[PDB]
């Protein structure tokens, strides 16, 4: 899987695949990867367990509830109830969520780390999406959606673990 | 890599996709596996080294030239001298070899099998390949070509080591 | 083992086979891998161990008493107990549950899968199966029923795991 | 140590070795590895720790009690503590446990299984001692008890972890 | 990673590289590795997770608090704490902290330690900074500052996990 | 490293990095990885030892001048030899190299490779150049040489054993 | 073992401690790991076996006589026969051998590399010995001689292989 | 590290190195590896964790708190915490304690040995340092504290893993 | 280590080596394997920890003052606790304990184990000493205590891990 | 398998079992793996393959045509080509040879051994043969045969890997 | 084993143990390790197969008569035909002779070697003999031999592969 996330002109997006590999087969080719969370405030990807992200997920929304949607906040209190819980410790995902305020990475290790200029690209295809998201960025004036969406399907003709279906959600604030 | 190869109605075909993998990543997406050998009267396939099967290909048209075109003869000759020989013994590949006579398997092992009906699969995605072409073959009235075709995308579909780029060699003999 | 569920025409099947495998020898070759359950009008296979099976089979048809039929609803709750009682942690296995309203996958990691067209092939020969199962959707005009058995019969044709005793549970709705 | 149950004509039986092995060496000759339980009414054999089966053993006694003697339901109220219960998950052995009703094996696992024929051989002998238990049942007009012994000495024979010391219990309901 | 104290004439250091690294890979190239602590009197660098790290730094503070500023013994406290805390257990880091009083390693196996020279160079990186520190510290008349960057400098040329990004928090005292 | 091969208007460049890496360190900065051959009229990089090089790129002209330039010819004679003769078998590289006829990959497997478009990256920062460069080159009118540089410098940001110095070695046609 | 070489000046020399390691233990302290070839005109180092060096230093006098004290010809001839020989093959070692013209490496993977400024640290402790004989070439005026001895001990004191017994040779061309 | 006791002659005394070991890098080489406990009555050693020490010895004071000084005992009811209590079971360390009753070596697994004369040499160089002491105590007159310091320079002569900083602590009763 | 007990003719014995072994080195000689208990009516041999010993015995003798000297009894009690009690689960042992009643062995797992001759041989030495003991036992009139002797120097002649300090306890009865 | 050797009253045997053993079964159960070689003179047993065996033997007769019957010199020379000759080399076997000279082992190792009362016993089961035939040798006044006997059958009834078929070859020379 | 040297006023000696070890049991317990050479001017101990040294002993001896007694060049002659000689390669051991010149060391790798005072320990034990034949060496005016036979028992009572029986070969000349 490959999640990649490009922030630009008050628009900020979350793009990633669908595969689904058990071994060395495809399991499922259409997994949403990708979704909203918070009043639809916040976006946010996956990388791992569809459970798992879905429980991740939700106590995110409930500690942005307790933190005024103060994204980096709840963002650590996340990080911090993920490493300690006897069982959220058994959880494993790769979490990849934004807002207009800034983007992150949320690992199950008590990390949260703001790449430099926004761009996440996690999964076995990040560093293909980010090879290409920076080449994108750096010498083109094309979106944050064109970008992540052409990032991902560089990724996904490199990544044996990526494929070409999509799951995008986009914020504009301008 | 997927290679099928699939008999009927006087006309068999070698079909196979082109992914080269390194590690979790696609080195190449065109790899021609798929090629004719002795004046285009023999159709073949392989899996692995390309310059390996150039080798054991050449081999081959030439043991067929000592034995009048006789497939199985010529088959097993190279079946002997590859496990033998010092240097052919280094060689890895998965040979799949047709002609109007019969299809067959070519293992470095010094091993020639002839499947059930002349239906072959190899390569990682072999089994998926093999699985929709026996489903084809027993329900519906569909050319060899179809059915190989028809097979290998769907291996490609299952199988991560396969592409849904294809050559194909075919054989009319009727 | 293997065990395919296909709906096709307000028909939709789940079919497994019976080997129960111990290291490389066959310790039985008629195990019943698909039962039927809430009053008759959901079916299910599974690949586990059998009182797993009969714990989690329980409790499900227990969830869907507490969400009148609502398969789904019922299916992700017991997703969730799955992975949470510390009792259920400890439980293996693999549900493939379905009716006449949806077919999906319950995974002891608490997730809750619906594959592309209610296809359904899991276990050690589930791709197998699922190739097949997917040739035959494609090109031929037979029944659910008539896939899940042609394509179980591969499946157990080409994994050295399943074998060719059957249990089938249909249900027609349209 | 190889354990047999065969049952023919209103009589049962459970037929095991003594060996007892540490590493490459003969610890033991004579462990008693069958037994009986509840009042008699029921036949037991067990692979591995003595201790270990002597729980298991009291608790399915036990589990008896609560069902009226039905070997089947207490079978799987114990193939759930089993797996359940943070002791008994530690335990390790294989039950083989017959009566009048039916045969069956029970492993830490949550798996209860009833066999073909009621034949159950467990044990790093079990395969052998079937294969002959097999050619005898459909072959001879012999006794389980017969049976039993004359398979245990062939696993006996072939199995370096089966010696030919024996216990045997009987069942008699003709 | 590449942490180096380095405390010379009444002036005391601590830089540290800014590369968080996956795999081969690196994520992110400017991560902030030391900060400043207790109304700034306090310095210090830290290896590992940035949550882990936020909770440790906090906890610190919080120990200073009830020693008044005595450096040692709150750092006995968290080092104590974070041996025994089930929560704290789980948490993973390095802490290079200092004052003008004196320079400090926790480690998350409740050691406290105080290097030769108040000389602290902890990270993969960390023998290649301690050897040039050693060498510039023994050879030249340079201020505490220059040492560690220098240093630094030459750890992020040859440790293949520490780059070129820095961070310094000095602190002069006399 | 990093080997990266670009063809775009009448230009072909070669562009690779210097770091040289010995477990976890850098050994050398400044390793020239990208030559000229056969008169300068023919361009390499080469990933591997450098008398390794010597060695194969002084054949390789020597088989140019049995095949007057006929780039790819003599690239499969030189694969032909590295394959067979007894010492070249131990040599260990990965040669990148190219003229204003084709660019091409040689592996001492003896392989000649012409990837998708002239586009080459090897070496294990390979990828990630490959998919800055595929980026830059479907979306900019960029230059070939251009591309090279800006993907090896994202090769090298990315890739733990990439640095940023170049070489690069053009040629123009047209 | 470590082994240094610096020049500056018109004086190049190189160091080596003298420790011989068995397992855990201490075999030998004073290893002469540095000495003088082809009539004192060339100095040498090496990490490994003595007699594995004592037929590589041969063998390397001799491709000097072959080609007129060229250090790198020479250089690069032994870095050929020593991955091609099927005796030389065996050979382990690690050489660093200078001259007034230029210092070099020379390892088995027929290699010949020579560092950014003539500056050479091989051995267990070679990284560390390189941290300080970088922070030392670049901040004091000391001599060769001076650089090579302190980092030595540096790394000495910090690698568990490496002593403080040394052996310099000297090389003055001024 | 290295601790050797010797006792001799109304003097019996503890000494150790000062090396800490990373890897293969030397961390720390003045560790305060042996103190004093129990108002200076009882001398001690540890290999290991000097926070875990800490602990330990802490704990031992206690416990000859509670057994009037007897060492023995008060050195058994530790070395039954030690492998009971689930906090302690993960402290890792070796014990050497000594009084002028007797001196004994005090094991995670619930060991507490007395060794022959009271001679204690624990540590990856306890070997070597027991072989002299051995030595010396049979063939010279020297005191306790001539031989633990001989011999434990012998040790550091041999052992990889302890150098030449002591610390002893010694206890006259005469 | 070895631990024999024989009994015969109103007399049985039981007898240890003294080597304690850590590595491939000596630790202690002189280790007292075998004890008394229950006011010296029973005798008793253990392998393993000397505190884990002490516990073990200790609650031995509180179970046979619970049953009156039924040596199994007590026996089966301690098996019992010992598998059970979270604290005892932890300790490791081999007690061979016996009387004028019975000889036999407990182990950790819950076994109270009787050899077929009341020979008991435990300890890696344990079959040496069992294959002499058989030896003597079956071919001369020696007594209980001279083959126990006999045996053990044989097990310490041939086992690596015992030597030939003994610890005997005899008991007489008729 | 076991192989024992004893010598008493110039009479000298060699017994040895007759199990094959492949993985966790019994191959064959009576093999001969004692013989006669040299015109009767000399006796002989073997551990491992049979052919492997027989051409050992055959170039021992050999050897010992060229030394006049000497059996220790013949001896050597076969544990000389044994270890050097590049197809020898690859044979496994352990060789007990006897004469009325001495008796002896002969490993693939270049080694020839002599025990110490000429009392040889190899094979998995050899230790345990060895003590039963020591306790044997000095306590009771039993022929060589009658030890040999006595002894192989105790080692079949410990070692897993020896049975209770015998072959035995003996030498009268008085 | 364990070989001990020492030299003290024109006395050298070799002493060696006598076990043989396989596995974890004692094969033979007088093996002789140290033997003489050179018409009896030399001595030498040997740890490795019998044949092995009577193969390199003999090579020696003879690479004396080519070099009039000069111990060091034979030496390195025999060293020099050892990593050479197609057959002398396979051979295994570790030689170490003297004589009144000098003592050193031989390994197959091609090394002599000459320890820091003539002071030889070779073999497992080998460097518990160090230890204590230092300790004698400089604390003690014991001879030469004295101290190889104390340092010799020392080593054999920790090293589990080493016993008590002796060979020794003095030498005097003064």
């Amino acid at each position: 899987t490959t999640i990649v996330s490009v922030r630009r002109n008050g628009h900020v997006v979350i793009a990633g695949d669908g595969q689904a590999t058990l071994g060395n087969t495809v399991m499922k080719g259409n997994v949403k990867k990708v979704r909203r969370l918070y009043n639809d405030k916040v976006i946010a990807g996956f990388a791992g367990g569809t459970a798992d992200a879905f429980t991740l997920f939700e106590l995110f929304e409930r500690k942005l509830e307790m933190h005024q949607g103060h994204l980096v906040k709840a963002a650590v209190e996340l990080a911090k109830d993920w490493r300690t819980d006897r069982m959220l410790r058994k959880l494993e995902a790769l979490l990849a969520v934004a807002d207009e305020t800034a983007s992150l990475i949320i690992t199950g290790n008590g990390d949260v780390v703001q790449p430099e200029n926004d761009l996440i690209a996690i999964g076995s295809g990040g560093p293909y999406a980010q090879a290409a998201a920076r080449a994108l960025l750096e010498n083109t004036e094309l979106s944050a959606r064109e970008i992540a969406e052409k990032a991902l399907d560089i990724a996904g003709d490199i990544c044996i673990y990526t494929n070409h279906f999509h799951t995008i959600e986009e914020l504009s604030y301008k």
